[PDB]
């Protein structure tokens, strides 16, 4: 359902399982919300991929099926990056999107 | 959990018939789906002055001015700021913006 | 009134050093929202969460539960007629922009 | 900005009686509210006076008050009233509207 680039994984050792959900946002409609968690909500959609579990929130499946997550330090600094095939628009930074109206 | 005011109940109750809509068991089932809605975006600015017309409150010893006319939308706004994995962002909480209005199809025939 | 947490004061105090009057205005915009699908149904799905308000059975989709917690459903007739009003304290929460000018 | 058909006027004076929740002034206050259908639902109230900050329009011996933050969403709205089997309903034709829901109460604006 969802992938992470090896690059993201390792920024994820950074622990000084991952849970992707969305929240309403000013730029766009939805901004990704990322947490490191002890346990997936029981109804999350899980994927293995480089021995990590990825917890997609079920209500957001529609908004996230197919998602790609990468870490890049570029000229704006270091941040997770997102290639969401469901995004019909992403803000400038990539962390906010909107999908097409139903 | 969920509350249904009693006005929401009569309407429900009004709805289980209409036509011959089942003299049988009837549970209210709520599920959800991603959608979008009108929203008010906040323009925070640091002026030298208020307009001779803003409403001035006080929080953290900073004065806050609000446009006379956004008054109702704005009392209730709580501005926070969190840094997480996605970085650092202001967080806007407002219970009045929380009000969404439901579909009107139940009321309408053209 | 408008309330600014300590975490937010510090992030503003930060910026301002790069009289303190913060001014707020709104402009019409859009954001993402959860649409509540109400239905009346015979039985719930076997995975739903069952609750109750005033003697109505309410089945909630398993995933919707976190988000629906504290949802209040009112109903009003105005000049436009009747419709449910939904007020969800959870979802009254919008995340601001992650970006800033590099020289501000 | 903002027009009422006599049909809408007629219905407005009707409710400004027989539902003598009036404010007892020929004042109609229009604003919007976030909507499950589309983006914004219109919201109409008869009020006693308008908020000092609203945008006034005078039609047909009626004061029409548009909430200032919604100016942009409502400029040039025309409001009609159509009888139906429910007793009637206001209709809105909003030059700002990019889609309108099935029942007309709600509209989206352009992205
Ligand atoms: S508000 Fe639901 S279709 Fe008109
Ligand atoms: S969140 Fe504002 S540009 Fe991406
Ligand atoms: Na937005
Ligand atoms: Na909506």
């Amino acid at each position: 359902m969802v992938e992470l680039t090896p690059a993201a994984i390792q920024e994820l050792e950074r622990l000084q399982i991952l849970r992707i959900q969305v929240q309403p946002s000013e730029c766009g409609d939805w901004r990704y919300d990322l947490a490191l968690v002890a346990e997936p909500k029981p109804t999350d959609l899980l994927t293995q991929s480089q021995g990590w579990t990825i917890a997609i929130a079920a209500e957001a499946a529609e908004l996230l099926r197919g998602l790609r997550v990468d870490y890049i330090e570029d000229l704006m600094g270091g941040a997770f990056r997102f290639h969401n095939p469901n995004a019909s628009q992403t803000c400038g930074c990539g962390m906010a999107f909107r999908v097409s109206r139903s």
